[PDB]
């Protein structure tokens, strides 16, 4: 009755929120918004989110948007501790960096870049820098995982949620050589062990990979 | 004395950090990293920041990168209050939204898309889509400024610093029509009133506009 989440399961940033919600044991209502139908462009949605993105969170009449902002909000307001978003400045700085990296280098530049050409402008072949963008994403994330079980240190954080949500979706554009990237493979698999992963993230990953596999789209 | 900032003045995210450092009246060493000469790819810097971006900040032997993580770190650790990065969760959620907006929508998609092409890979004309991303940026920020003086509520925050460093640099690509965009026009003017703005952001905004001028590069229609 308090929290309502807007979005759809193929969206990576929507799946970052689903995970965090599940992780905090917060009951919530889920309202679909059909992006394909352009439901986000309606002035009722606009009212909730001038930026017309998903996810949006409504809490008790307040609207919060941007998956990174939403999940930071959720932890800071509703967690029992700061385990998922530690308040120690150095630890926090690593988490914040990984979040901001997801927003820019991973999401806007790697996913949405491609998603707009294919899914919204029918475009059928894609420039090779779109390909190279992903490879560089894998390389960075492989490097970020050196010496540690989780993406921002030695404990699970919202940064794991944000980056797994999109990095796992990258399979849709370029499969993951797990022998070139054994740390990304282990990390994904360790998170797949979470009891809520399959519903929050797993199914929407596979859905997104199949939405793209159907476009038959090509690089270069 | 304590802090060192690696970067160069024409870079929008370096200037978000410069603005913050100045607003907190923090002293720091400023080390030039020449990305034209690819100095970020040296062993030295890679060890400091594996993503090899500017800015990087060094504090007490620790390396923080990403302008947004840096400026949040600085306020949270050095400010006399949270005015620049309020802790109230609702107020925090707006500032954090704007910041992530800056990282993805403005910087990665608006600026580095072009800059990488035009300056590093010497391309001389760039797609219509890069023009439209920038119109879309201006429209958004115009709406975000509705009914308030600052980008994230009605107090100066690190969201102002982050977005002004980038939004002011967009003049390099598309000049700002203040008949369409009076709120942005006015938000920039109000930030220009800060005694520290000229050194922290204003000059480097002009150097970047100039560097892009010199490329004579063109948008496709
Ligand atoms: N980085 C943002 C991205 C939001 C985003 O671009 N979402 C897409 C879905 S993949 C969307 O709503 N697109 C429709 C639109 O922008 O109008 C976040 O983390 O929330
Ligand atoms: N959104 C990031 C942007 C970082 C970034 O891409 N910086 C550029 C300078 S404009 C850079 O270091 N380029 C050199 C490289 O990536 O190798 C931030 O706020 O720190």
């Amino acid at each position: 009755v308090k929290l309502t989440l807007y979005g759809l399961d193929p969206s990576p940033p929507v799946r970052a929120v689903k995970l965090t919600l599940a992780a905090l044991n917060l009951t919530y209502e889920y309202v679909n918004v059909d992006i394909v139908a352009r439901a986000q462009l309606s002035p009722e949605y606009l009212e909730k989110n001038p930026q017309h993105t998903v996810p949006t969170l409504e809490d008790d009449g307040h609207y919060i948007w941007d998956s990174h902002a939403i999940i930071a909000y959720l932890v800071s307001k509703y967690a029992d501790s700061d385990a998922l978003y530690p308040k120690d400045p150095l630890k926090r700085a690593v988490v914040d960096q990984r979040l901001h990296f997801e927003s820019g280098v991973v999401f806007a530049n790697g996913i949405r870049s491609i998603s707009k050409s294919v899914l919204f402008q029918g475009q059928t072949k894609v420039p090779k820098e779109r390909y190279d963008a992903i490879i560089e994403i894998y390389d960075f994330v492989e490097t970020f995982l050196k010496g540690q079980d989780y993406i921002a240190g030695n404990q699970l954080t919202i940064a794991d949620f944000s980056l797994v949500s999109s990095v796992a979706s990258l399979e849709a554009f370029v499969a993951l050589d797990t022998t070139k990237y054994p740390r990304i493979g282990a990390w994904i698999k360790k998170l797949e062990q979470l009891p809520y992963y399959e519903e929050a993230n797993g199914k929407g990953v596979r859905q997104l990979v199949a939405i793209f596999k159907k476009t038959n789209f090509t690089f270069e």
